[PDB]
């Protein structure tokens, strides 16, 4: 992830 980028699924 990442601060806007995490992936939720």
């Amino acid at each position: 992830c990442y601060i806007q980028n995490c992936p939720l699924g």
